[PDB]
């Protein structure tokens, strides 16, 4: 997207972590950006382009390593992990999407379960990747083994949050779970050499 | 009470069909064939009706049995196994999903705490009841049981219970999923005493 474009998805993403979904509308969109509906419906299509948008927007913000290294970035994806669930923009779609949904989901919650986390997720990938390519990290199935990290660091504080209480020190819990994450799948070497 | 409970259940009902969205006050009244200012009288106002759907539910929730004074390990492994494949299976459950997802869509700006507060602990004191039960016994070692409980709580629902909300059906392999969860938390915490004896 161009830099306008960008600004009108960022107004867009305020008006529904602010006004909720009543709020977020075309006309609401177009009055808020100042923007033509018109043009709007050209740059993103419906309603359902505008959502994906505002999603691969949000999206936009997100070779070989020595073990103290493997060990600090691990660390720091983990606090910025926390940092995005616990802010209000990942708060206010997942809570949209989620308060939505009926058995059978929403359009949004389609689009959340698709792009929501793409960004994170590859950087999670590269970095468990990197790990196992260094020696430093054991496992038969790379999303196997991001799926462990991900509940390590998480756990239930994602639908905790969700549902309404306020955070827990993340630095903390990003350090107690790598090193959770290491005993699970970390080898000899890592030990060793950490 | 018998009429009470019966017009939860249609609450419930419409909520897990519809989704917020379909459990309003007058289809509320057509689908329980009762009145709108008679929902008034029984729950007080909209957002308490909301509870009494909350705390009749988690009435009706299976109840765990207390964990045993003191285990083998081959028992330790197996009631964390039960246990894990126990909580997918509630989280998965459709009520439990749909009130949730009513919680969440109402938190931004009192029925989010009825379900943090009250929502999961037969699960959570069974799981602690399990995780003394095994330190007690030799089998499991930490400094701090919550955190214990917390690591193996990712283990096995990591984002899974986001994604149901979201209205991701989950996979049938709760099976598998319990038994790797239940290797790794051994892994975490189990001392010596527990793999020499699970390795016969």
């Amino acid at each position: 997207f161009s830099p306008r474009q960008n600004a009108v998805l960022d107004q867009a993403l305020r008006l529904l972590v602010e006004g909720g979904e009543k709020a977020l509308t075309t006309s609401g969109l177009a009055r808020a950006a100042n923007c033509s509906k018109e043009s709007l419906y050209k740059w993103f299509g419906d309603r359902d382009g505008l959502l994906a948008a505002m999603i691969t927007f949000q999206q936009s913000k997100v070779d070989r390593v020595s073990a103290p290294q493997l060990a600090d970035h691990l660390e720091v994806f983990a606090h910025d992990l926390l940092d995005v669930l616990a802010g209000d923009v990942s708060l206010a779609l997942n809570r949209l999407a989620i308060g939505q949904a009926s058995r059978d989901g929403s359009k949004l919650g389609d689009l959340l379960l698709e792009r929501g986390r793409r960004q994170i997720d590859r950087r999670a990938r590269g970095l468990i990747e990197a790990g196992r390519r260094s020696g430093y990290l054991r496992f038969d199935d790379a999303e196997e083994a991001y799926r462990s990290f991900y509940g390590l660091i998480v756990s239930d504080l994602h639908v905790r949050m969700l549902l309404g209480e306020a955070p827990d020190d993340f630095s903390a819990r990003a350090k107690k779970a790598v090193v959770a994450f290491l005993t699970l799948y970390g080898t000899e070497k890592v030990h060793s050499e950490l």
